[PDB]
């Protein structure tokens, strides 16, 4: 069998470069070194991206005085090599289309590369199980469809701005916003700065130990079932989903958790936690995954498959990010953190719904004597606000000082917001309950 | 030419031990299924027990045979001497949920080669697939294998198990006396109405100062955990031996200041009061000491699995130093250290659904402050242990820092962190002498 | 020649652990995978020591999976070997006498590995002296016996811990205690809180350059000599015998240092440094080795040579545990004072007398502004408070600040005993005389 | 396999020691008749060890009516074997050496033997188990180590301390001592606390750049040439040869440094420096080594060269103790400074002479507002304090203060002396000509 490769498109690419030096400009965004079949034409093209990032003049005697410092000239096949690739596709403009036609066999090339990596894998587990199997299986697909992804992106010019700022203005000016797109919150306070849980963008709720990320974030996913009719996915990594649960009834019933872990409460405590199970068993959205050690890989399959099940998802929210584990890069903890910020938001962007991913700030900001949460304190975890595009930190002063003013109400400081603008709102917080509700 | 992933003793292990014990189908019909199986005998005998099984019908050597018999399968199966070496081969039970597990584990694989041939074979075949179309065809199929994946213990849970679980914890608590005491009694009327006992299979760390009473607090939990709760208490203690704390435990209970002990010198009555303490101590037997210097995480559960192996099953696990504690791999980064330690004592509280009682030191931030009343950020100097911990209490005695200062031998345990209820401090009386934590009235 | 093993008691303990897993317990204590002898053993084991381990259940079927997965079914000798291995010693409860018994042909064979390995650098020396190979084939034979005591030890039950206690309160309330129980120190104050320098225990007695480790140490092993019968080592790697005896004759005659450096003293001062002498050598007991860079193997030695020669030792003495060196640790410092100090304590134990080491604090203390010696200085040399049983601080305000309270008074602050309790005692020091005196 | 042995290194041995009997004393106390290898050899010195201790003359016949008598000349080679040991080998001294080196093959020799009976009992237990083969491997182990008994490291008895300590005690005080004892730092005021810098010690004297360091310890220099017979040895590795000898006329001559950089001078200022010159070639006790980059070795060979040619040296100094660089411990810092005070101090030790080395405080002092130097600033660099033996400080207040109390007065404050007590000299310093005197009032 033949691997999947054209050497007229290799040749038409390096060929139509030699004559025009100004298209490297956009064939270099399409092909790098790698997308090349043969090794005389790898070498060739080495010599390229190096000769024209520079910006020295590219031609046949430059591109031969590069191979024959490196003996690498009688290698590719002399200067006749060069010559007859000179004279071959003397056509110009349309090596941005030859370079896209190199990528496509290169990338089936890729695709096949990992499809026999998946077959001797399997015939040969030498310790890994199936579980161990599909991981590696699903990790490396995704990898080219990662590439394929990166590619394209850079800097903007005005006309794609502009439309894009304008249509924004517009769509917002003509609907009643109240404050609510895409997904309520159940905050009307915060609705009117965050404009709901958009769509397809990464949300990461960052917080002090025991400030309450796990309660402000159920706190989110309680009007979050009940609002939208699309189910709700929870990744518990830190507690158990029975314990996820009584935090849930306390939180809906409006009564103290301690009286739920005790059992202790009477008849008329009875009455509100019997409303609280009718109305949720009636839509059904919620959904807990009590899993300790999660995979990215993990984490897409079962996402996948209650968005097929249930018509579609609504919101995903993980318990923590630090809990979660990369097979690939366990011994470097700063790309373990940096892949597992990147596959979140790539998972949002596949299902077009809002992830609520929880983090843990470094104990900096303790230190630093002001202890309201910047950006900064998390910067130390990994790269998590490059990938993210809304930050909201809980800071509660009662934590700090004993008699603070506004005992029993936090603010929800918004770090970050690259849809919206960046401020703070204040909910007043009820501890015995665990429910955060509008301040008044 | 390589070899399909199967395993015929797996395959055999499977009907082999369902022939003699029928109640285990149950668990086994879970995991495994007609389609799992490799070879056709196996797959032609499987489908009758699934028949036999399902109505409620006895299955043995001659009711299976006489299913294949009728259908002429089971000369084609290899005769009844087949059906025959199977009843004798793996005469174990239980383990067959196992046997299952490992059977779907091969037959996983085997659908996983058939998806990444058929991704090849379209590679080089592509007959009008683009780039595009055929990575589109090769992630659709892979994500059949994931989607068709429906592991229990590990995975996506509906509303429907949970809230059935839930309040049936709440329906079995509701029913029996709880009195506040839920899990482990602390043997502190005060402290029990904060804490509500010590909670099963989450982590509980008591930090304070240097000589505040860190090993005190700690033994006198374990003086009442002995008592009360019916499974042992281990204890490791890194700091001081077996022996140093066993002085202090005669001590507490048998209420005679710890120099005389030491010493040895004390008359007719003091002998009493410890002659009790021994007798109560032999009937139970619950203590458990580990007089190790430097344990590793590893240690540690081996010796925890052990004792829970032995008698039955643990009740509460306590360290006498957390930073005593060393992790071979990091030994380098003491950030990381502390980090993996208070990670590992935590996964070892889950896998026993046991109450682990850790002692760790405050960094001397506090001293320098002025105020001296403990804070969480103290401890976070030492490594990652705010964050793995489910229940942080602090001792604090103002009698140390200053001389007449009010409640002169009255101690107060803040309690600076809890997942499961709230927050406060709790008032005791600390009397010195003999070691012991009671409960302050006033 | 045949190696020590038995095929038959390797075969015994697998074979009956397959059948029992409830016995591994036990069993995993006495063995490792290094005590087998064939390699298809070893193969086998390393299964059985994974799979048990996380509590999965152990059989014919799930042993051979591990194997099959790793392609070493095949090398073991198919499932037929496992077959025949389940069919033999059908035996319980027996299988931790088979365990013993594999470990005892595993020690004599590790034995003979050593015995070959000395045998082979002396025909073959390579540059290695007599010295040099008398070090390295007592080094290599400590490592077996080293090995054969970290066994078991585990878990103790109150049973065996309240004989041992109440032994220990018998035996003390008996005697007539007065303090002293085991070596004099010499001070009345110390003696109350130390309970006399106890035997085979180790003491590290550590503080800050000039404070007076060796002047203390000195002053410790001048009524060591005196009180006890039994003589005394002392292995001086900082300074000479010669610097060593003039602190001496100063401590006990009490008169100036720098009189006698100097020479210049009268007939009084003489009368004095007269009768020190006389009382010195009625006893004999005091050793002085002046040695720069002792091997943990070289102290070993030279402290047997002079225990079998003067009936037995009282307290063995270290100048510096930091110019002790150890060759085989010579490139990493952390496990080269970490094997320093576990020899030490090793030491202690073999001869059943205190060893008294001096270490010295890192400068983190001088810069913590409290100056006042605590135990985690002494750690960034490396691990000593794992090993040591008790450690005493020398701390002098008159050094720190110049007209500090109880100026000429040092306190002894005791920072850990594993024996009794700690606290901190106040002697008044001489600086002259180099003395250590009990203050009023 | 060949057992350990070397037949030139026994013949050595016997050979020289027939020529010279007065050997015997140094020579028994290494070796013994069962050090020896082979049987002839074990022979012949047999009648070495008995006609020896009797004090009767050894020579080539005397040795041979000794085997002739006992019928063992025949059996050791004849008389030819004699003769020829006489012939080989006619150096003398280094014989201690040679019976060094045949104690050397014979322990290794015993080691093997104990390393075969336990390989031996390991295959053949008959009845020993793995416990009992534990305590009979190691009990064979160490009475080698037992029967070691190497001299020059080994334990020493008081009745050897006492005698050796008495007679140095003995001999300072039949001396006149004055107050000074080894060699005289030149100030009465220091002299008083210091006791003189004693021999075979290490001496640091550190202080914060451009405080007078090289001053001082050139200062210390000035008076170690005039009052020691013996000479000074000097490694200038900051600033050259020429720099130090303008900075030493200037301290002698009295006359300002910057009269001398410039060359402008009256002859009265002349008449001064002519006087300077005349004592200082009347000893010649001054040498400069002008290197950038020494190592500890390059530093021990040097130091050997003089006290070998110049009967001895008296005080050897470092003008930078940093500067000083070892090729090993290249990369890391910490471990090059400890290794090279380390070095310094075996230094001073080997040749029983005061080493006088120069270090620079860290930044720590004037961030600490006291900028009184501490210890604890010398500590940054690397170990240093741990292998010192007599630290002090140079610390002038007028560097801080403009109009500060005792303007031109420095106080040299001792931070560490293991011999005597530790305080505070002051002592009038003179910029101009670079001079440290002993200040009154
Ligand atoms: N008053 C009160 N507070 C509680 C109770 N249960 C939990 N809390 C508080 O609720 C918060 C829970 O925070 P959590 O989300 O689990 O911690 P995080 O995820 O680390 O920020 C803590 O501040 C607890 O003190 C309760 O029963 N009563
Ligand atoms: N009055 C008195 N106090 C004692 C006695 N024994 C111990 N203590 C005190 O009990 C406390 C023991 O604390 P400990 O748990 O060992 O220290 P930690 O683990 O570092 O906090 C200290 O405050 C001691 O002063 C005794 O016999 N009498
Ligand atoms: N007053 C006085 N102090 C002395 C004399 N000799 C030594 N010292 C002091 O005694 C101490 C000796 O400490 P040393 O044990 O050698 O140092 P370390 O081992 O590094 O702690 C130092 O503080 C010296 O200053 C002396 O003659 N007079
Ligand atoms: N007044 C005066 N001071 C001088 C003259 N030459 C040098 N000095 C001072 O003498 C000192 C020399 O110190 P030096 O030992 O070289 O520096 P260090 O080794 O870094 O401490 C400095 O404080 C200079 O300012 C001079 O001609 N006149
Ligand atoms: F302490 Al948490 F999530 F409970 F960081
Ligand atoms: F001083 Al402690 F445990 F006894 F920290
Ligand atoms: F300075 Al020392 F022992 F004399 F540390
Ligand atoms: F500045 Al310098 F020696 F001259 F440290
Ligand atoms: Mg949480
Ligand atoms: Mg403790
Ligand atoms: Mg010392
Ligand atoms: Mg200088």
């Amino acid at each position: 069998k033949v691997p999947p490769h054209s050497l007229e498109a290799e040749q038409s690419v390096i060929g139509g470069l030699l004559l025009d030096n100004e298209r490297w400009d956009t064939v270099s965004e399409h092909v790098m070194t790698q997308d090349f079949y043969s090794r005389p034409h790898r070498l060739i093209f080495d010599g390229v991206k190096s000769i024209l990032e520079a910006g020295k003049p590219l031609d046949l005697i430059t591109l031969s005085e590069y191979l024959e410092q490196r003996e690498q000239l009688e290698d590719v096949g002399g200067f006749a090599y060069l010559a007859d690739l000179a004279k071959n596709t003397p056509s110009a403009a349309n090596i941005n289309a030859y370079a896209e036609i190199v990528a496509e066999r290169a990338l089936v090339r890729n695709l096949i590369g990992v499809a026999n990596e998946i077959a001797d894998a399997g015939y040969d587990p030498q310790g890994r199980n199936a579980e161990d199997l599909l991981d590696l299986a699903e990790s490396k697909v995704f990898a080219i469809a990662e590439a394929r992804t990166s590619e394209n992106e850079g800097p903007k010019n005005v006309d794609s701005i502009l439309e894009r700022t304008l249509e924004r203005i517009e769509l917002l000016y003509k609907t009643p916003q109240d404050g609510v797109t895409g997904v309520n919150t159940g905050f009307t306070d915060l609705n009117k700065k965050t404009a709901g849980l958009q769509g397809s963008d990464l949300i990461i709720v960052a917080a002090r130990p025991s400030m309450g990320k796990t309660t402000f974030a159920m706190n989110l996913c309680e009007n979050a079932a009940m609002e939208q009719d699309k189910p709700v996915l929870i990744f518990s990594l830190e507690m158990p989903a029975e314990q996820i649960m009584m935090r849930m009834l306390a939180s809906l019933s409006r009564v103290d958790q301690t009286k739920i872990r005790t059992g202790q409460l009477d008849d008329e405590d009875w009455a509100r936690i019997s409303s609280t199970m009718g109305i949720l068993m009636e839509k059904k959205n919620m959904y807990i995954d009590d899993s300790s050690g999660l995979t990215p890989t993990e984490v897409r399959s079962r996402a996948r498959r209650i968005a097929r099940e249930h018509g579609g998802l609504s919101l995903i929210m993980v318990d923590y990010l630090q809990l979660m584990r990369v097979p690939a890069l366990t011994d470097n903890r700063t790309l373990e953190i940096a892949e597992i910020s990147r596959s979140l938001k790539a998972l949002a962007k596949e299902l077009n719904v809002p992830v609520v991913a929880l983090s843990q700030l470094n104990r900096s900001l303790e230190q630093r004597a002001d202890k309201r949460p910047v950006n900064s304190d998390l910067r130390e975890s990994g790269s998590i606000e490059q990938d993210a595009d809304l930050i909201m930190f809980i800071y509660r002063d009662e934590v700090y000082h004993p008699d603070s003013p506004l005992k029993g109400t936090a603010e929800i400081i918004i770090g970050k917001q690259r849809n919206g603008p960046i401020g703070s709102v204040r909910l007043t917080f009820q501890g015995h309950y665990s429910r955060f509700d509008n301040y008044a």
